[PDB]
């Protein structure tokens, strides 16, 4: 198996997949010209570290770096803990820090779409009967799919007892940072005002120091979530989106309608592969909407649509939005995130989350096996989102540096 150029790769890949043959070039290079890359300035202070989060990903990853190819087109080795492994500066891959900082992006194209639905095998494909155009913002949640990627932002468990990580002090002011520290201040308590325990049903999550998760009953290997650290991480990946939504409303002239599609709550939610969290985390994923929203003033996102289809973050949702009366008009769908009205779509901005992947290319797998390769497979995104076919990704001139102040207002500075 012999390594061929990420270029003629990824152009293969469009071509087997017929999406070469979706679009007309006129319109290629509207939506390619649109692209824009949201870079949050604490993380991504340069043009140079901005074009390298875009661009040292693998091609294809799921399950938390187990399976899938890198750009040449050659497939993931079988030894593993190789990306763990992987260090900072590597000739052509982002370490697991610069994947957790590299996440603090967001890239946007008013890309053309072509279809809505796909996945899951549930989700009927439909065609539009004319291509619509949405304005497609990529972002990458926190992953929980291995240990080593925002694992080690938001639990504290005996095997790595404490955080250690420079960059993201930020989140932990005021909060544990050691293990059994944090056993002692939560004492005979499961929950304070900062971290919890987990439980999915009855018993608890624990971890052995050897590696491995089983179900004991909170003994000394229980594992505590720091709630407070990830719902601040979440207010700067909700303050820039919104911000990066708005701004687009913005420039042009009209207001967005935004489907918030519940990034991290699929696969980056389940810990190793088998232990979903989602019910955890979620709430504080919605908060960081309620407090940004009924906080700051945002003309041109006229609603937020969450597409929530599992009944606990219903009734999530509608307990923590019960109490909500900040302008921007907020509510929950089971439509898909791609499907809009015709008058949706002449009223409003149609806008629309990607949950992404830091450490891939744009649309990651080729079949319908998530959102982001849905969304990958009908509209245009792996042509606006991919350096490969749209180098103007990488043009300092279509980078957006982005600002978040102790209010969590965002300031944007295009050049
Ligand atoms: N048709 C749908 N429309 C809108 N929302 C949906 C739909 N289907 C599911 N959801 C909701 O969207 C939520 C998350 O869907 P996920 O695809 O797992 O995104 P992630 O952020 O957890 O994982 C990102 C990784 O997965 C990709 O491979 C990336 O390349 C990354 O590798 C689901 O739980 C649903 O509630």
């Amino acid at each position: 198996m012999k390594a061929i150029p990420p270029k003629i790769w990824f152009e293969t890949q469009l071509k087997g997949s017929g999406l070469d043959k979706k679009f007309q070039i006129d319109e290629l290079i509207e939506t390619q010209s649109s692209v824009r890359v949201f870079a949050n300035k604490k993380y991504l202070p340069d043009t140079e570290t901005i074009n390298e989060a875009l661009t040292k990903v693998t091609a294809v990853n799921v399950s938390g770096d187990k399976s899938g190819y890198f750009q040449n087109g050659l497939p993931f080795p079988n030894e593993a803990g190789y990306f763990e492994k992987i260090p900072v500066g590597h000739p052509e891959l982002l370490s697991p820090i610069e994947r957790l900082t590299g996440s603090k992006k967001i890239v946007s194209s008013h890309s053309l779409v072509t279809a809505s639905g796909g996945y899951p095998l549930t989700n009927p494909l439909l065609p539009y009967r004319k291509p619509i155009r949405v304005s497609i913002f990529s972002l990458a949640g926190p992953s929980f799919e291995n240990n080593y990627l925002h694992y080690r932002l938001f639990l504290l468990d005996s095997v790595q007892k404490i955080i250690d990580s420079p960059l993201f002090s930020h989140l932990h002011d005021g909060l544990p940072i050691q293990f059994d520290e944090a056993k002692k201040e939560l004492g005979e308590y499961d929950t304070n005002k900062l971290m919890a325990r987990i439980r999915l049903g009855f018993p608890y999550l624990a971890r052995f120091s050897s590696g491995g998760f089983y179900p004991s009953f909170s003994k000394s290997n229980a594992i505590i979530f720091l709630s407070e650290a990830y719902f601040r991480y979440q207010l700067e990946d909700v303050s820039l989106l919104l911000a990066s939504v708005n701004q687009t409303g913005k420039e042009t002239g009209k207001a967005a309608l935004l489907k918030a599609t519940a990034v991290g709550m699929g696969f980056f939610a389940k810990i190793d592969c088998g232990y979903d969290i989602q019910h955890i985390i979620f709430p504080y994923y919605l908060r960081a909407y309620k407090k940004l929203l009924s906080e700051h003033k945002f003309p041109w996102i006229a609603k937020i649509e969450f597409p929530i289809f599992n009944e606990i973050q219903q009734e999530q949702f509608d307990s923590i939005f019960e109490d909500y009366d900040g302008p921007t008009k907020v509510y929950r769908s089971t439509r898909d995130v791609l499907e809009f009205r015709e008058e949706e779509i002449e009223k409003y901005l149609p806008a629309a989350i990607n949950p992404s992947d830091a450490f891939a290319l744009t649309g990651n797998e080729w079949g319908y096996g998530s959102v982001e390769s849905m969304i990958g497979n009908n509209s245009s995104i792996r042509f606006d989102q991919v350096h490969h076919m749209n180098p103007l990704i990488l043009d300092p001139s279509h980078h957006v540096e982005a600002q978040i102040n102790k209010d969590h207002g965002v300031e944007l500075t295009v050049n």
